[PDB]
């Protein structure tokens, strides 16, 4: 009953799910309690056939029905899922939710100020969608292709996403936060025919250089043809390119509101996202298209507890994963309403996040810990001025949730009332690893739980490469099969792909994560083992810090190593031996302060 | 009993169809009788998706079947049909029948000069679509591209377009009278990346320069990447620019007698029509298709065994929809015919029908005019008794002309079908069915499946209610065969048909329902003129006549265009728009 | 009983299979007797749609379901089969095998030198395809691009025709031993974008020089984007050329070991397949993909009894169409091992053969006769070295099989225990046309027996152009019908393949052979009536070796026949003219350089046997060579020539008597 290994998980109460999330709860849950889950969980570990076929078939609507369910192996780096079927992105996203019910809010848009809000339903989804595939259908972008996103976290990103995947292609997101160098590494390695971008930005009342970055970055891009750029600002100071720049508005006035989405095979890739690694360059993460969207809906729909009725508001970019699977794939797959906000939680007060789940009755929120740190700092008071009561899920991702956090976070915003899900993953899963279904998985506060369906979870002895049998351990975190939302490759460097995740540990996914398993067996993320830093939930490369540094002249050696932060949860120290980091990686890549020595 | 409003209608005795077209008619009528009609009419309008879901069915072969029968509204410019499926133009057209009996006629080719007719089998069509689809494969023609079409009304024009259709490319088909400044305007909107053409055509006669007005406009079409020529008189003098211009006949010749066709979604566009700059009007695949089996079937009374000669142009929507796609979708011979009727004699049309035991004639008003002017004694010469059902297409027919087309043509023993409708309807809106409808001179009649036609007052663009009234024609519903879009001018497309009268299509036309439903025609209300059925645009004719240097009603062909400028300017005018849009006289002010 | 016209089979006794043939079968036998055959026979001629179809959806898994089982006619040159259906050549000879049971054995390479042979399951196949279909797209090969392979007869070979079909594309394999006028020759006619090749192969111990051939000819070809390199020695002196030319282990290390296959059109083209004419320049066969696959599939099966507990052994390059049907695509098809052997039967001795077949217990052995006669001559003591008990099917392919190979082939190989399979097709004809179905047809050594499903043959009279009725009858060999895997065109040369195969005989396929049928409806081969000499079974053009020695500026005139060869059946006789040549002692040295530009003009194995230097050659009154003086001068038939005052050299003659008695040894 004492853990010798576990240390957090000694004298921990499991937490029940609080009363008023049932009584919030629009329908019978979609599983009955923790016994029900392991059946169903044993289910997908040994018998994946059986549990993801029949989900498949449920969840996603297929142009072309698969005849297999599982290929491959990790050690050969040749997973699959559903093969010969087709299906499109955009179809099960927009297209059979318009016919259904075309009134139904599908993007709710809180833009930076508020008096720009707005809410497409799903028929206005399929038309904008259908008029900006049409516009790069025109440009000769086709299945194959890959399409990069430079844009706020606003309607058009998740339009232009659709808009790529409708036509077969490949979206290429890139966080609007990075500099024009790396949107220029990225646009390269991908050799992207096109690019949506707008001409300005608007985070925290200040505006960002979004086209400019741009151009500094195109003047490097020989493969990209043409730039749409959307009118967000229309400060009519902005230099659009003659021949290769275009107006979002000009060009899809000319295309109906209605354009075929094009058929894909099930393991045609959906998307590349591109992630910073232990070491060198930023790699393009592929998603193939039936195996992750069914790992976006599933995981929505299980860990969150997600029905039609519902409204879900995932506080994070699609710069990132989190944005892709969860503000995007995930709710609309599944024909929720999404809440897409642009800003920040501090503009224009720190209250707005609460003002805008009142606004909206969300039923579901998902944040990060950091935003949640922040809040406790600086706007603790203005939670009680907002309803909230509609809430009866509450999401943390991207880093490890403090004991402290969670209560916080229970109490302040969830009146103790709420459901907790610390989900742990990772921009190669695709979709959660572990977390706590929503309603049916007790609580331990700074724990993930219980790996989710098809998520193998095991624990290696880092020194001897032997997987720990039994609780109370602790050793790297690895899966022991492949999963559907599982990540195919990197672009172009599958072998990269397999010194990272299948040849250190053969037999194994290596998630670079050590974690521990208690006596319940609950797992406690502890944190990476490699040089990344996961900082305000971004991932970060103490190799690509140092990179930027040594490109100074001036600098000789540099080093960079991670400190203990209350707010950005993991902070950055540089040691310099005789902006840089801003103009290299990106403002939010900076370091925290740079040591000379 | 009397009509205050519709005068037209006053004392009009309704006029039965005649007991000699039932006895003609080889099987049973696809509709008993006009209650039978009203009932699957009243279906097509409250419930669509069980009327033509059905339908759509039965007439076409589908490679991968659709979801969704409707979607879209016309308030938000974004109908579509038969979402989800897929199907070939040329499948429907050619192969399915092909495969079922390939020694049927499809083509019945009367040329110019008779001495050089023939008449194609399914199975011939299939060999020569698959050929020349072969040979633009093999040029890079892909799906999603278009190729222009600069042919007279020919075998070759079928098979161009129908080879394009095959690889899931959009043809453009170009009127062979159109002049190397039309030819330039369209190729290079559609940004084509092929033409096929011939070196010259033969029309009365007289030797047109098709391929020398084609290298002419060339100049300033970059897009053009290849030029497929057919050597229609074979002329040593006609020069082929090297690496881009090359013989149908040679080319042809490399490739084999079957390709396969290329699936292509129900809302994949199946080729573009320019109408008047010229917009070029794009409409569907399976709607399309589905509206042109559906009129030709119900409209004229088109059995398996019936021959259709529908006397008009590819060029214009006419001969797209029942000189092609209409009758060989429903597997029966259609007569095309290259010349004009009065050459060799002004009995030739007459002499065809005859010659084929055609059942089923299709002509626009000018021309029976033309022919009671100048040939009439020449009709009776000639059998056609093998006609029941004929049809008028393009302007309206004035009460005289119907009962001389009646009396001349069917010796008062055929259906009479006014069809009205335009190049943005794909097929028929409003016309009697053979055999079903009653006629009464000078009336289109009932609206047709799927077509919920309304009278709109145009001060207020309110909907008049009750009959005995006039109005502005337009439609409450898109419909299968619709037009989707203006190519990349999808703006162009709202502001001229949904944005006039929101919720409704402008059909740019008056009419007048009377106390029985029948809708009259009362012709444009915009600045658009029809010149021997021929839309055009006066603005675009004033335009012609100011690009020069120097420059700052009809009987027969029923509205004459006359300028005010203030023998060249006559050129000029042809040189721009077109010889068959030159001012008939030119008034200098 | 007794034949006045097919003196072949004149007391010729009926060979029914041994018992031991039953005894090895591994399960029930896929016909049951004779009857049963005759009678699936008569409906895939008299209702092809009924017979085919069940088989095409039992044999092949289809993408999409095909809605019309047979189009067209041959008149008119429009065959087409399973019209609408959709399919891919790789996921059928890979992917379902792979997903069943991936550890099953699907080539069983056996290297030149045995220390290098290795074993792919079908789960190593499925996943070196997919790397290198994923190297190939991601240079932009598309479905409808052709796809270059220069390569021995090894798994890089295999892989690479599969991977250019995972993508739609179509593959055209040259054959290792062309030089480089003849790549350069297919690569311009197919125009490819892309070529896969090795720096170096080992046949027989000896080093070929591939690349350096390849580079050679890839001056002249401006289509050739890129070129996929493997390292087959791996020797450091074979030169890459910069942004061309990539390493195959380089790049397929970039790619993932799962690539979705692309759907094709069951009338698709699946290969190019170049074939010689009477033309002297090379023909593109193309081949469609489901009627291919399905004659591939149906005659492996059929007509060799394979069973999925069995393992063919073809001894055949897929440098011609044997090994692209019956090395490949049929046991890949059915999913059973198949060995690809690289080297030669004499190296490292002439028991190579049987080591093979002994070391992997194979059960389907298929050769050509040339190689029976060779091994006869040099290695009969070879095979009491090993066991051979695996086998009972013993096949016979390319070129005419005599009746003392045939009980050669019977007893040695044979132990008397297997049954014989003489089949007989063609490049064009995609699969077996007449052949003896194992366990089934008794035999008649030399005679093909019976025509397989779907072949409706005929014999011809030249003179009238009239099919002939009854038996004991010989003509031209036609065919009355098109059949599933017969080559739909010429590739951008429909009118060759018309005036070829189509037109000559109206209403017939014509196969360029001369055939009898006996009393007992057996087939006879005769030969070719075209003028197309098989040289060790394949094709070659007298009228391209002709034009090779012409480009030497020595000769001035040149002609070529095919004459008797008791190992190769037949040789090629060159008759060349010199301007100003003279020196009857210098002509030894003279002959040898010509030899040598036609092995580097086509290639060692189409170099003529002998060259005869004359002083002109035999010309008719418009000038043009009279070659059936040469060819029966070359067989010793100089009487026979008949009445020659129709030459305008009728003194010419004389020389061409005595200067290949004079020079053909030497
Ligand atoms: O969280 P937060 O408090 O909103 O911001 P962070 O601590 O991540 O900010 C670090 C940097 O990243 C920037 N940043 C973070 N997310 C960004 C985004 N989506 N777009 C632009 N800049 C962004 C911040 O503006 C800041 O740059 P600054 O110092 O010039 O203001
Ligand atoms: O009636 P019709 O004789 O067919 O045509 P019209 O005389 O009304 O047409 C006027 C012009 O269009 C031309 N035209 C009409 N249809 C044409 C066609 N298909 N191809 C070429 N020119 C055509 C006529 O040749 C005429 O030119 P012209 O005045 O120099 O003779
Ligand atoms: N719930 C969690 N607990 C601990 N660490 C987490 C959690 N969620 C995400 N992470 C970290 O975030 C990384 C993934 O970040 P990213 O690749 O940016 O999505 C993981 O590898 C973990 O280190
Ligand atoms: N039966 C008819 N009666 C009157 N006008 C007609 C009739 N049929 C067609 N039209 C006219 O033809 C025009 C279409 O021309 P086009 O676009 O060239 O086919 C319509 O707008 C009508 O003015
Ligand atoms: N079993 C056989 N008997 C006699 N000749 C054959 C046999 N198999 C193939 N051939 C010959 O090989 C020719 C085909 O040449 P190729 O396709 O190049 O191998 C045929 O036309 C025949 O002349």
């Amino acid at each position: 009953q004492t853990h010798n290994v576990v240390h957090e998980a000694n004298g921990v109460k499991l937490r029940e799910t609080p009363k008023e999330f049932f009584e919030r709860q629009p329908n019978k849950g979609h599983i009955h309690d923790v016994n029900q889950y392991k059946q169903m969980y044993e289910q997908s570990i040994k018998d994946p056939q059986g549990f993801f076929g029949p989900l498949a078939k449920e969840l996603l609507s297929w142009d072309h029905d698969f005849h297999t369910v599982k290929s491959g192996t990790l050690k050969n780096g040749d997973a699959a899922w559903f093969l010969g079927g087709e299906l499109n992105a955009s179809y099960n996203c927009v297209d059979r939710h318009a016919f259904a019910n075309p009134d139904k809010p599908a993007l709710i848009c809180e833009a930076d100020d508020e008096k720009d809000s707005h809410i497409l339903t799903y028929g206005d989804l399929l038309r904008e969608v259908s008029k900006v595939a049409g516009v790069l259908q025109s440009w000769g972008i086709k299945k194959g292709d890959t399409v990069a996103v430079y844009l706020p976290m606003n309607a058009q990103a998740i339009i232009a996403m659709l808009a790529i995947a409708r036509l077969g292609a490949a979206h290429s997101v890139i966080f609007a936060g990075f500099s024009a160098g790396s949107i220029k590494d990225r646009v390269n390695d991908a050799s992207c025919k096109a690019l949506i971008t707008c001409d300005e930005g608007k985070r925290g009342g200040r505006t960002t250089n979004i086209k400019k970055l741009c151009d500094e970055a195109l003047v490097d891009c020989p493969t990209v043809e043409k730039v749409l750029v959307y009118k967000r600002t229309n400060n009519p100071e902005i230099h659009l390119t003659e021949g290769r720049d275009y107006y979002w508005d000009v060009e899809t006035a000319k295309f109906p509101g209605y354009l075929p989405p094009v058929s894909v095979n099930s393991e045609d890739p959906l998307f590349l996202l591109y992630t910073s690694g232990s070491t060198g360059t930023p790699k393009g993460v592929v998603h193939s298209t039936a195996g992750y969207l069914l790992g976006a809906a599933l995981s929505t729909k299980y860990i969150f507890d997600i029905h039609p009725e519902d409204i879900l508001f995932t506080a994070g970019d699609v710069g990132w994963i989190t944005g892709h699977t969860y503000a995007l794939y995930g709710p609309l797959l599944l024909g929720v309403p999404t809440i897409i906000f642009e800003g920040t939680p501090a503009y224009p007060d720190y209250g707005r996040f609460w003002q805008i789940v009142e606004k909206h009755k969300a039923t579901h929120f998902y944040v990060a810990p950091t935003a949640l740190r922040l809040l406790r700092k600086a706007g603790e008071q203005e939670i009680a001025k907002y309803d909230l009561s509609s809430l009866r899920t509450l999401g943390s991702v991207g880093e490890p949730i403090s004991p402290d956090i969670w209560e916080w976070y229970n109490e302040f915003v969830g009146k103790n009332q709420c459901h907790i899900s610390d989900t742990y993953w990772q921009t190669e899963s695709g979709s959660h690893l572990i977390a706590p279904l929503a309603g049916v998985v007790p609580n331990k506060p700074g724990s993930a739980s219980y790996p989710f369906f098809g998520i193998d979870a095991a624990l290696i002895d880092p020194v001897t490469g032997v997987e720990i049998e039994g609780n109370d351990a602790e050793g790297v975190l690895a899966i022991k099969d492949h999963w559907p939302s599982m990540a195919r490759t990197v672009y172009k460097n599958h072998t990269k792909y397999m010194d990272t995740y299948m040849n250190p540990y053969p037999g194994y996914y290596f998630t670079g994560d050590g974690a521990a398993r208690d006596h319940d067996g609950y797992y406690w993320i502890r944190g990476r083992v490699d040089d990344v830093v996961n900082v305000s939930g971004h991932r970060l490369s103490t190799a690509e810090i140092e990179a930027a540094l040594i490109e100074d002249k001036k600098v000789s050696e540099a080093a960079v190593v991670g400190i203990h932060d209350d707010i950005t949860g993991q902070a950055v120290i540089a040691y310099v031996a005789l902006l840089q980091v801003r103009k290299t990686i990106g403002p939010f890549a900076a370091p925290k302060s740079v040591i000379i020595v």
